Protein backbone atom coordinates (compact mmCIF):
# COMPACT_ATOMS: atom_id res chain seq x y z
CA UNK A 1 0.00 0.00 0.00
CA UNK A 2 1.52 3.60 -0.95
CA UNK A 3 -0.21 7.06 -1.79
CA UNK A 4 2.19 9.36 -4.01
CA UNK A 5 0.27 12.21 -5.50
CA UNK A 6 2.21 15.00 -7.14
CA UNK A 7 6.09 13.36 -6.93
CA UNK A 8 8.50 14.65 -8.98
CA UNK A 9 7.10 18.08 -9.96
CA UNK A 10 8.28 21.33 -11.68
CA UNK A 11 6.94 25.07 -11.74
CA UNK A 12 9.16 27.80 -13.66
CA UNK A 13 7.55 31.72 -13.84
CA UNK A 14 10.04 33.67 -15.91
CA UNK A 15 10.20 37.62 -15.44
CA UNK A 16 6.64 38.08 -14.41
CA UNK A 17 5.67 41.56 -13.92
CA UNK A 18 2.82 42.63 -11.34
CA UNK A 19 0.87 45.97 -12.22
CA UNK A 20 -2.21 44.97 -10.12
CA UNK A 21 -4.29 47.98 -8.66
CA UNK A 22 -6.69 48.01 -5.90
CA UNK B 1 1.83 1.76 4.32
CA UNK B 2 3.08 5.07 3.33
CA UNK B 3 1.83 7.95 2.26
CA UNK B 4 4.16 10.77 0.34
CA UNK B 5 2.68 13.85 -1.35
CA UNK B 6 4.16 16.44 -3.08
CA UNK B 7 7.79 14.55 -2.58
CA UNK B 8 10.79 15.98 -4.52
CA UNK B 9 9.58 19.15 -5.79
CA UNK B 10 10.96 22.19 -7.20
CA UNK B 11 9.79 25.83 -7.78
CA UNK B 12 11.78 28.56 -9.58
CA UNK B 13 10.73 32.46 -9.70
CA UNK B 14 13.17 34.05 -12.26
CA UNK B 15 14.09 38.16 -11.92
CA UNK B 16 10.47 38.88 -10.55
CA UNK B 17 9.12 42.79 -10.44
CA UNK B 18 6.25 43.88 -8.37
CA UNK B 19 4.72 46.98 -8.93
CA UNK B 20 1.23 46.66 -7.11
CA UNK B 21 -0.88 49.50 -5.66
CA UNK B 22 -3.59 49.30 -2.63
CA UNK C 1 1.48 32.36 -7.78
CA UNK C 2 1.27 28.82 -5.71
CA UNK C 3 2.63 25.40 -6.32
CA UNK C 4 0.83 23.21 -3.98
CA UNK C 5 1.67 19.45 -5.10
CA UNK C 6 0.08 16.48 -3.24
CA UNK C 7 -2.20 19.16 -1.60
CA UNK C 8 -5.15 18.65 0.29
CA UNK C 9 -4.63 14.37 -0.15
CA UNK C 10 -5.78 12.03 1.99
CA UNK C 11 -5.46 7.72 2.32
CA UNK C 12 -7.39 5.85 4.78
CA UNK C 13 -6.83 2.20 6.15
CA UNK C 14 -9.42 0.84 8.44
CA UNK C 15 -8.65 -2.26 10.63
CA UNK C 16 -5.81 -3.35 8.70
CA UNK C 17 -4.23 -6.98 10.25
CA UNK C 18 -0.51 -8.04 9.06
CA UNK C 19 0.47 -11.65 9.44
CA UNK C 20 3.40 -11.83 7.32
CA UNK C 21 6.55 -14.09 7.55
CA UNK C 22 9.70 -13.81 7.05
CA UNK D 1 -1.27 31.32 -11.79
CA UNK D 2 -1.74 27.72 -9.88
CA UNK D 3 0.14 24.62 -9.97
CA UNK D 4 -1.94 21.71 -7.92
CA UNK D 5 -0.74 18.16 -8.91
CA UNK D 6 -2.43 15.11 -7.29
CA UNK D 7 -4.31 18.24 -5.88
CA UNK D 8 -7.46 16.39 -3.73
CA UNK D 9 -6.39 12.75 -4.22
CA UNK D 10 -7.88 9.90 -2.12
CA UNK D 11 -7.21 6.12 -1.93
CA UNK D 12 -9.53 4.21 0.62
CA UNK D 13 -8.64 0.59 1.57
CA UNK D 14 -10.71 -1.13 3.94
CA UNK D 15 -9.79 -4.26 5.99
CA UNK D 16 -6.67 -5.89 3.97
CA UNK D 17 -5.04 -8.35 5.40
CA UNK D 18 -1.22 -9.67 4.70
CA UNK D 19 -0.32 -13.55 4.45
CA UNK D 20 2.68 -13.05 2.24
CA UNK D 21 5.70 -14.88 3.19
CA UNK D 22 9.72 -14.41 2.30
CA UNK E 1 5.07 33.61 -4.38
CA UNK E 2 3.92 30.57 -2.30
CA UNK E 3 5.49 27.10 -2.49
CA UNK E 4 3.42 24.57 -0.59
CA UNK E 5 4.24 20.62 -1.25
CA UNK E 6 2.30 17.84 0.88
CA UNK E 7 0.07 21.10 2.34
CA UNK E 8 -3.07 19.97 4.41
CA UNK E 9 -2.64 16.47 3.84
CA UNK E 10 -4.47 13.73 5.86
CA UNK E 11 -3.34 9.80 7.12
CA UNK E 12 -5.93 7.76 9.05
CA UNK E 13 -4.68 4.35 10.14
CA UNK E 14 -7.87 2.96 12.63
CA UNK E 15 -7.46 0.16 14.71
CA UNK E 16 -4.41 -1.47 12.79
CA UNK E 17 -3.19 -4.70 14.23
CA UNK E 18 0.22 -6.39 13.99
CA UNK E 19 1.39 -10.09 14.14
CA UNK E 20 4.76 -10.27 11.65
CA UNK E 21 7.04 -12.91 12.40
CA UNK E 22 10.78 -12.68 11.68
CA UNK F 1 3.34 3.13 9.23
CA UNK F 2 4.85 6.77 7.51
CA UNK F 3 4.02 9.69 6.32
CA UNK F 4 6.09 11.78 4.38
CA UNK F 5 4.57 15.10 2.79
CA UNK F 6 6.90 17.64 1.14
CA UNK F 7 9.78 15.76 1.46
CA UNK F 8 13.41 16.51 -0.61
CA UNK F 9 11.95 20.75 -1.49
CA UNK F 10 13.46 23.39 -3.46
CA UNK F 11 12.24 26.66 -3.99
CA UNK F 12 14.51 29.27 -5.84
CA UNK F 13 13.84 32.91 -6.41
CA UNK F 14 16.59 34.86 -8.01
CA UNK F 15 16.75 38.62 -8.00
CA UNK F 16 13.07 39.58 -7.07
CA UNK F 17 12.66 42.90 -6.67
CA UNK F 18 9.73 44.81 -4.97
CA UNK F 19 8.41 48.68 -5.08
CA UNK F 20 4.73 47.88 -3.83
CA UNK F 21 2.84 50.43 -2.25
CA UNK F 22 -0.22 50.75 0.10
Amino acid sequence: IKHVPGGGSVQIVYKPVDLSKV
